[PDB]
């Protein structure tokens, strides 16, 4: 019989807007580094979780293992990012992608205006939207302990969406599915990945597999 759910869709605050459109329509030689961006903030909600399970061990009872798993898929052209992390609830989402000001958005627009490299991003407190130097839409998947599963959504234009995940259940943690733009397939290369992971992403305290679809 037919399900129903129900969908909030959200304005992006006005500066995070504005950051959005200046990071999808201009161009940047140095793209690679929206996967450094999303495995620290994948290694800082890992941190989260760790330290939180040191005074209350059943915060660990949905999964104990810490990692991190990348997984690209050339059929669907998805390049996923999955992290057993403190993960997010509906308020730290609905906060963290879209609706609050952030102290760095402003400078780091004006900073890229003058010519800045994309990789500055991240000491601005911005790196997740480098995700749009590589993807026209991009999908979150969370979950926190003592709260459901939520799915955040947007293609950017303004706008995002939060509904209640009825899809698969992770344990505890946060899944970033970026749909790559199609000049941008590289990202789903597994020798392009171990580059830039070796690059970027060496001194990460917590294990990374990268997943290949056999041929
Ligand atoms: C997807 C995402 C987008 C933005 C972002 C964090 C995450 C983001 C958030 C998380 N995990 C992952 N992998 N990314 S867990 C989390 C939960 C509450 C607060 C958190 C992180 O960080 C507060 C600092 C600002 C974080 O900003």
């Amino acid at each position: 019989p037919m399900e129903e759910e129900e969908v909030e869709t959200f304005a992006f605050q006005a500066e995070i807007a504005q950051l959005m459109s200046l990071i999808i329509n201009t161009f940047y030689s140095n793209k690679e580094i929206f996967l450094r961006e999303l495995i620290s903030n994948s290694s800082d909600a890992l941190d989260k979780i760790r330290y939180e399970s040191l005074t209350d061990p059943s915060k660990l009872d949905s999964g104990k293992e810490l990692h991190i798993n990348l997984i690209p898929n050339k059929q669907d052209r998805t390049l996923t990012i999955v992290d057993t992390g403190i993960g997010m609830t509906k308020a730290d989402l609905i906060n963290n992608l879209g609706t609050i000001a952030k102290s760095g958005t402003k400078a780091f627009m004006e900073a890229l205006q003058a010519g800045a490299d994309i990789s500055m991003i991240g000491q601005f407190g911005v790196g997740f939207y480098s995700a749009y130097l590589v993807a026209e839409k991009v999908t979150v998947i969370t979950k926190h302990n003592d709260d459901e599963q939520y799915a955040w959504e947007s293609s950017a234009g303004g706008s995002f969406t939060v509904r209640t995940d009825t899809g698969e259940p992770m344990g505890r943690g946060t899944k970033v599915i970026l749909h790559l733009k199609e000049d941008q397939t590289e990202y789903l290369e597994e020798r392009r990945i171990k580059e830039i992971v070796k690059k970027h992403s060496q001194f990460i305290g917590y294990p990374i597999t990268l997943f290949v679809e056999k041929e």
